């Protein structure tokens, strides 16, 4: 049992790491913890550590290399986007600056589009320094890195923040969104 | 194995605090963090740490049980993802810059992001199981590394702790341990 809000981006990641290995679950949609997995009972919560419980029951379907200097490297990417990025542009503190600092739009936009530039140009960064035989993060398969970096692209385009910058990653994305895996776990999908 | 390292970075800290637990001795450089391993390089705490672990399984810093391993996972991602990254100097900085920020507003920021992380944190807290004062069972973990040294940047800031107990015995309990405390921003 997926607990599931179509707007989320955490909740993005986890419905494409289901989908690539292939995991039969069970969807439950909510509106405002999510995602979080319910197993047989027990709750599980964070969009990372969902997925390595998944990796870790499912071996199959590897999200991650052997090598454990690239395994660490790919999550380290991950975390670039998950712990970098999203939460800083989060609901929560957009409404906090608006709160506290009563953001008008143009400041939210301005705030959104900084952290943006910043992840991607690192991202792009440690993108430039792998070798793949597709458009994929590393190597001739889809992985975590791609697994969390398509759900920010989706919110890049959505504050149309101008992805020119980052061909790797436009290139990446591009690719990623023609497979099931990940065009069935869009938000768009949901409705 | 070198260590690029910042003696208050709250994220090398964690970083240091692992080195210690596994007992792995490398070279530490003060210029963050980066691992570098025979002149490759790896730059994120947490990815850091499951390097750790990979390569050096014994000291384990999670349980064997998937779920509880996940569970763990997750609280020190309530920290690593919920609670650092919004704290972060860059962040606060940003706040000066564009919203013209002053002390006392750059202070309700920070203060809310604590309240907010540690009330997620005891809660989850609530729900396990110790016989001392560890987040989980009876040996310190990696929950127990991320707790220690976010509670430190809560002193450092002047949050009160007074509503999370739990937490408060347990940055104790591990701060009597040497790896944690030859680990903290003092000792460096």
């Amino acid at each position: 049992i997926l607990y599931d809000y179509f707007r989320s981006t955490a909740c993005y990641r986890v419905r494409i790491a289901l989908n690539l290995k292939k995991i039969a679950y069970e969807k439950i949609e909510v509106h405002l913890l999510v995602p979080s997995l319910d197993i047989n009972g027990q709750i599980l919560s964070q969009s990372m550590a969902i997925i390595d419980y998944l990796e870790e029951i499912h071996p199959e379907m590897p999200l991650l290399p052997k090598d454990p200097f690239m395994k660490a490297t790919l999550k380290s990417m991950a975390l670039i986007v998950a712990c970098d990025m999203h939460p800083l542009n989060n609901l929560r503190v957009l409404n906090r600056l608006k709160e506290q600092f009563n953001a008008n739009e143009e400041q939210v936009l301005e705030w959104y589009h900084h952290w943006l530039k910043t992840g991607f140009d690192a991202f792009e960064e440690k993108l430039g320094a792998l070798e793949r035989d597709k458009p994929v993060c590393f190597g001739s398969e889809v992985g975590l890195a791609d697994v969390c970096l398509i759900p920010q692209v989706y919110n890049a385009h959505r504050f149309h923040f101008d992805m020119a910058s980052y061909p790797i990653i436009n290139e990446i994305n591009e690719y990623c969104l023609t497979l099931p895996a990940f065009h069935d776990a869009a938000p768009e999908a949901i409705s």
